[PDB]
């Protein structure tokens, strides 16, 4: 078992600057044989918080070693402060995200089918992981929120950059009951009878989010959607993130 | 989903383990941003594309540094493939004749997993100094890969191997391009399309004058380009660019 190691720079149409990419992309024999199909890799789009960048998981954690042993691309882009908050409809957060995702899928061997894609990430990227469950439910077979952010009232214990960070308190007024809020799209995708990829949703015991990561899936027990939770000590950092994100991995291929 | 306005790059920087030499290698590749890249309605366009192969005192990062390649290239939607190549796996090549397997498996790869045409008429190659003894070498034993190929300031032997402090054991321990060509043009060769370029003041320069002496006499049509320049990037820096103009016209 091999793996390709990839960063990439590219210019970003939805954001209109360069951004950065990391993937890890597992070596297949078809990858070799220019006589044969390349055979698509199941992958997973993993999504950092507000204090990392396209390299933090793979320094602060043994990412690659996991996926390695599972065979796994894991697709791992950079997300500044400004896509969540500063920028317009359709060049946001959301449209990027869909962008890295669409632009990794026709460039790179990678399966397009639902059962083999995933979606992962902590805090903010938490909120993301949860955000495109209940929006591209028919994308991702499966979610992992690490330590996620669910409520708008979180959103302010953040380290947002200033830029950001003035966006946020401008519009926290405008979170609840929209498409930004993850109880709004929750109840949505029920009412549209949307497919909801399976949960697994994990927080450390000590972490600042941990009752609010309570709250959630006492409320998703209340309207009947499945999910896993695993919790046990840990706190908000990539001490818990690497354990959490290692039996991510193996649930995810499974 | 939106897409690109204009020509972009992306610079991707690779590392993978290569089965043939059973070592991990680091490739530069610059792809361009096609707008189908972009799209996931539509199939993906595949990109004309260029095997670049440096010399012996550089890795897969110089042309990046020390040319504008990536502007050339972004200019005329060119993807371009650098695999390092540099001394001592170079040295481990040739001891362990896996050379050309080596840039063969660099080839397969890319054009497996990257949007890039498998097409003859789509695939170039150019390298200078061993480069370009590489690129004269594939040139005449993989003609029908390539249908063009620019060898830059070439050299005609593989002596700058020895040009590094190597033990007296490593010291002491078909590949003539003149045999080479004699080959492919007794046998029918298929050879591709030859842009030859070297700097007047290199001290190659009579080499490459007597190497197009002989492809003319022995009826291999070329182009050969010259100028003011010697053995060095700012002679290569105008020479690929010239070079990438003729390739994709
Ligand atoms: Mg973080
Ligand atoms: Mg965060
Ligand atoms: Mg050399």
């Amino acid at each position: 078992s091999h793996m390709a190691y990839i960063s990439l720079n590219y210019h970003s149409p939805t954001i209109g600057m360069h951004q950065n990419l990391t993937v890890i992309l597992p070596e297949d024999q078809s990858f070799f044989n220019s006589d044969t199909t390349v055979k698509p890799l199941k992958t997973l789009m993993l999504l950092h918080g507000l204090s990392s960048d396209e390299t933090t998981y793979m320094r602060y954690t043994s990412i690659e070693r996991y996926a390695n042993e599972h065979k796994l691309a894991v697709i791992m882009p950079n997300v500044d402060h400004s896509a969540y908050a500063n920028m317009a409809y359709g060049h946001s957060y959301y449209d990027y995200i869909l962008e890295v995702y669409d632009y990794v899928h026709q460039i790179f061997p990678l399966s397009k089918k639902r059962d083999d894609n995933f979606i992962a990430g902590h805090s903010m990227g938490g909120y993301g992981t949860i955000k495109f469950a209940l929006t591209q439910g028919d994308k991702f077979a499966k979610a992992v929120p690490l330590s996620a952010v669910f409520e708008a009232q979180n959103l302010m214990d953040l380290e947002w950059n200033d830029f950001s960070k003035e966006a946020i308190i401008g519009n926290l007024s405008s979170v609840k009951g929209t498409e930004h809020d993850p109880y709004y799209l929750l109840d949505k995708a029920v009412a549209e009878d949307k497919q909801i990829p399976k949960l697994l949703i994990m927080c450390g015991k000590q972490d600042f989010l941990y009752q609010d990561n309570l709250d959630f899936i006492d409320y998703l027990s209340r309207i009947n959607v499945p999910y896993q939770f695993e919790d046990g000590p840990g706190d908000h950092d990539y001490a818990y993130w690497d354990q959490a994100i290692k039996r991510a991995i193996t649930w995810m291929v499974n």
